[PDB]
């Protein structure tokens, strides 16, 4: 229904250039999700669209959790759209932890939401914190997917670097598949220097 790519493009959330990503791969694009989430009206509309997919799955989500900082707004709007509670994990002494008095009930059905899933590494660190507290991780969610992890309802395949488990669904609005080059085989490196975004 919502034109996802046009939303991100109009918001100037799509940076074109030469970037060294967290996976070690070089790309001609980078996504700045904060440029979309800056607008609560856009964030709500995207979260309502995401919730439709989640509800079709009948997973009985009781709580949405996000790893701080970037995943916070997306997960929070998703929790509002689902009519459930929202909690977040944060890095304390360089390790993911659940603070702020947030508590998890034993076997609480939690969806781990991010603003964007690249490798799914931060989402996995968040899920491990919750599982150790007795929670059941039933799904992963994101507004945008980088085509590294496979999302539900897509004909794309999971790639090298994917960290999310194969037995749990990932729900995302769209796949933002960019050129991914190995650093020793990057065509952009011939013309410019790759910078960390
Ligand atoms: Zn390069």
């Amino acid at each position: 229904h919502m034109d996802i790519k046009a939303c991100y493009q109009n918001a100037k959330a799509l940076l074109e250039g030469h970037f060294l990503l967290s996976s070690g791969f070089h790309s001609n694009y980078y996504l700045q999700s904060a440029k979309v989430l800056e607008d609560p009206k856009l964030a709500e509309q995207l979260a309502l669209e995401l919730a439709k997919q989640i509800q079709e799955a009948h997973l009985n989500i009781e709580c949405v959790c996000s790893p701080a900082i970037g995943g916070i707004l997306a997960g929070y709007e998703l929790a509002r759209a689902l009519g459930v509670r929202f909690i977040f994990t944060e890095r304390v002494d360089n390790t993911m932890a659940l603070r702020r008095g947030f508590e998890v009930k034993k076997n609480e059905k939690i969806l781990v939401c991010e603003d964007i899933i690249t490798t799914g590494k931060s989402a996995m660190e968040c899920a491990k914190v919750l599982e150790e507290k007795g929670a059941q991780i039933v799904a992963f969610g994101a507004l945008a997917n980088r085509g590294i992890c496979k999302r539900a309802h897509s004909h794309l395949k999971a790639q090298e670097g994917a960290c999310l488990p194969s037995h749990l669904p990932l729900f995302a609005l769209e796949d933002f598949v960019f050129d991914m080059h190995k650093p020793s085989s990057c065509p952009l490196c011939a013309t410019s220097v790759a910078i960390k975004p």
